[PDB]
């Protein structure tokens, strides 16, 4: 597709076979999501933007669908305010911005 | 122009005669930029991201150059770690993001 930006650009996600809203975000290196249930072990990470930091449970290797498009790779965990697609999956489903 | 996203998509920007550089952010409603002076009326508000909130000047009527794009909006000025362009100004220069 092409996204405007009149609007917040959410899309619907899968992950652990539910169904979540999340912000396709070129502003985030890293994808953040809500508290939820992911298999494997996690290592830690500090993260930082406005406001400071929050820390997160990074999981790698996880199985997401963005918009319908097929990504496998790393989940950061936490108490973010909203679920963020971030570029390390943006790359992953092809996106480009385009002015 | 094309945009990749395997690195932060920092651009030039020129705003109050100043060159910075900052970020083409579809994550961010408002444009956020760091300490500096603007002309004209403001207020106060308070915007909140990962870490929590911060209090910034809302200065409205603002003229940008954005990777040579010109625009007006709303600019926020604040103690933002990264100077952001939010979709209030990404739409007036036609960004729009493609996969
Ligand atoms: C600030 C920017 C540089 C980084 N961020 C993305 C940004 O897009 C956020 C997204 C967001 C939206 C929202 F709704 C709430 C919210 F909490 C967060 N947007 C705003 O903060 C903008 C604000 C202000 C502008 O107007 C309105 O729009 C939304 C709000 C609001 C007021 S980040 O989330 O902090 C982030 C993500 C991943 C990540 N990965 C990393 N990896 C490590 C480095 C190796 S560091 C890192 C940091
Ligand atoms: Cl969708
Ligand atoms: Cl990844
Ligand atoms: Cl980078
Ligand atoms: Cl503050
Ligand atoms: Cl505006
Ligand atoms: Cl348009
Ligand atoms: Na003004």
């Amino acid at each position: 597709p092409q996204i405007t930006l009149w609007k917040r650009p959410l899309v619907t996600i899968k992950i652990g076979g539910q169904l979540k809203e999340a912000l396709l975000d070129t502003g985030a290196d890293d994808t953040v999501i809500e508290e939820m249930s992911l298999p494997g072990r996690w290592k830690p990470k500090m993260i930082g933007g406005i406001g400071g930091f929050i820390k997160v449970r990074q999981y790698d290797q996880i199985i997401i669908e963005i918009a319908g498009h097929k990504a496998i790779g790393t989940v950061l965990v936490g108490p973010t305010p909203v679920n963020i697609i971030g570029r390390n999956l943006l790359t992953q489903i092809g996106a480009t911005l385009n002015f």
